[PDB]
């Protein structure tokens, strides 16, 4: 049982480059991106460096941030996919279920993970090297500003729990191995596996956070909140996909948002 929680926490460490430990040690010399000038200064890309001339028109600023939001999540989706392979019993499931579980579960896992790299004034980006301000994300266009702002307000509430990476490791495994996803075939086997993980998390929270009662149902509450947050996010993404014709979506993201 204890080795179960350390197996997942092992895989978490093995698969996710950015951790809450490394994140909070940075947050408490990142290059601050607070305007169009500093946003462009974050480059280092040799091809980008060879092509840059001046500052971008206006519409390019929001598409660029929207492009960086895609890249962030795409990388994290591929990490979460490996992470899931190491979760006990996940690989024994039907490959369809494995895909279905990841399809509807990755964003919920991401937004909980991304709370680690966030505070009330902004978030860490680009391998912890830069810090994008909240004000700048308010200064973008409405469609792209209205999808970033709900996340900040959730992240600060999630960070009030004062969890660590060993808590997140199990918590994320619980989000992925979720029973009530559309089209999920072998439901009993997934719920069974989730109970094992839920039983592991219940023990871990008591062994890691002694003097903070009622913390488990709090985390269960956040799972329902992560669903509603993603439910709104996906809707705002599809409204964007409809209206924003000069905007496209990464092939990995296209899959996930196909049939939601
Ligand atoms: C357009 C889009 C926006 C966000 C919003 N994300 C999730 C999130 C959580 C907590 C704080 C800030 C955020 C925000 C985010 O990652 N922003 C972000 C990331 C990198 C850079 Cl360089 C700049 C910014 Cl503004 C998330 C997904 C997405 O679409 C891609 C996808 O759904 O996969």
């Amino acid at each position: 049982l204890k080795a179960f929680s350390k197996h997942i926490y092992n895989a978490y460490l093995k698969n996710f480059n950015m951790t809450k430990k490394k994140a909070r040690s940075i947050l408490t010399a990142p290059f601050v991106i607070h305007d169009i000038e500093t946003l462009w200064q974050a480059e280092k890309g040799l091809v980008w460096k060879q092509l840059v001339n001046g500052l971008p028109p206006y519409k390019e600023i929001s598409v660029h941030v929207f492009y960086r939001c895609q890249c962030t999540t795409v990388e994290t989706v591929r990490e979460l996919t490996e992470f899931a392979k190491s979760i006990p019993s996940f690989s024994s499931l039907f490959l369809n279920d494995q895909v279905t579980l990841l399809k509807y579960g990755v964003h919920e896992a991401i937004f909980a993970m991304l709370a680690s790299i966030v505070n009330k004034d902004g978030l860490l980006v680009a391998n912890g090297s830069g810090f994008v301000t909240r004000e700048f994300l308010r200064s973008l266009r409405k469609p792209f500003s209205d999808i970033i702002e709900p996340k900040f307000e959730f992240a600060v509430k999630f960070n009030a729990l004062e969890l660590d990476d060993s808590d997140l490791a199990l918590f994320i495994a619980a989000i992925i191995l979720c029973g009530d996803r559309p089209g999920l075939m072998n439901v009993p086997r997934v719920e069974a596996i989730q109970d094992t993980i839920l039983r592991a998390l219940e023990f871990h929270l008591q062994a890691n956070h002694p003097d903070a009662q009622y913390l488990f149902p709090k985390l269960l509450q956040k799972m329902a909140d992560l669903r509603q947050l993603v439910t709104e996010h996906a809707q705002m993404m599809q409204r964007i996909k409809k209206t924003e014709t000069e905007t496209s979506l990464h092939p990995l993201l296209q899959e996930i948002y196909k049939d939601m």
